């Protein structure tokens, strides 16, 4: 399911298997980064 380029399918995109991060960093980037990020994303 995860192993590798285009695989895991998922969000119908195919999320890349960074998905998860790469959402916690979109999250807090729309959140937080009006500060320039002085709590940031996933710590």
């Amino acid at each position: 399911k995860y192993y590798g380029n285009g695989v895991h399918c998922g969000k119908h995109s195919c999320t890349v298997d960074w998905g998860t991060a790469i959402g916690n960093i979109g999250n807090n980037a729309a959140a937080n980064w009006a500060t320039g990020g002085n709590a940031g994303w996933n710590k």
